[PDB]
């Protein structure tokens, strides 16, 4: 059903260079990968300070190619299964582009992955801006962020 | 406060080259411009068939530079005014990136422009999918598309 995700990336007004993606399903399943293919040299101060140091070591199994990340996601999202895929992110526009651009043009996205990401910030407001726990101090790690989104979704919808 | 928008574009898995944008305000004002800087030859065949033939004739003052559009939108969104700007689109992730990239990186976005666009399909599904008017015949005109969004929005919230 529902997957909560987050991406980190280098975004320059022209392209979104994927750094990492973290995806967490309602059932406990977790997926995380860092792209072997971005150029850390292009990163700004913010990404250098808050994103790059949080990444795993060089010989970690979490470093994958963009082709590998896509294949992994086709499997993790159970694209050929019978459940409807519902994607969720907090402030998700660039994240949705960065995710879908793993298959290239909007055209090439599996007919089974939705063409929009539901916006958890919009749900939060809708239900009367309820108090959320503090963001974790590990944030800017795509997996920690994705996990925290599932947490807030559970809290927000807890009397729906 | 509330703006409903849509863009047409050429997107290749790497860049989103803006063709056009229409923005309609809840108060009734409308904006529409077509970019003189996208390369029509780079268009995939779907865009060639559905989007390009609906563009105004070349001599139209509707044709504006990217910098003109950005300046038009700063004034049209009253980004220096008093009001909260709230942006709305229907499945508008790509639309949102295309709009922000008129300023540049997300770094360069004016402080009062929201960092996210609300997703009108999500609201529609949250309100239980109420019955909508049939499609405009002139769809994939961004202004048309944007006008319909406000129309749906008003329906959903009545
Ligand atoms: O103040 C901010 C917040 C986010 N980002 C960019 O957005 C991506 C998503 O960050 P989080 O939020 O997730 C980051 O990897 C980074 O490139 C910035 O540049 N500045
Ligand atoms: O079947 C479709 C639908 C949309 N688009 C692209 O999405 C943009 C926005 O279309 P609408 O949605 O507005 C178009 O300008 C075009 O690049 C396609 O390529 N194929
Ligand atoms: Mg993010
Ligand atoms: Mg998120
Ligand atoms: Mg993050
Ligand atoms: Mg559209
Ligand atoms: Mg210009
Ligand atoms: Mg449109």
């Amino acid at each position: 059903v529902r997957y909560f995700y987050d991406t980190e990336f280098i975004e320059d007004g022209h392209t979104i260079e994927l750094i990492s993606i973290g995806v967490v399903a309602e059932d406990g399943r977790e997926y995380y990968a860092v792209s072997t293919e971005f150029d850390p040299e292009r990163a700004g101060s913010w990404v250098r300070t808050h994103v790059l140091p949080k990444l795993p070591p060089p010989a970690s199994q979490l470093w994958r190619s963009r082709q590998q990340i896509r294949l992994d996601l086709e499997e993790f999202l159970r694209i050929d299964g019978t459940d409807s895929i519902e994607l969720w992110a907090w402030v998700g526009a660039y994240d949705h582009v960065a995710l879908c651009q793993l298959w290239g043009p909007m055209t090439a996205l599996p007919p089974t992955v939705p063409r929009f990401t539901r916006e958890l910030r919009q749900l939060w407001e809708d239900r009367g801006c309820p108090r959320m726990p503090p963001r974790p101090r590990d944030v800017h790690d795509a997996l920690v962020d994705a996990r925290d989104q599932l947490r807030r979704f559970r809290l927000i919808t807890s009397t729906d």
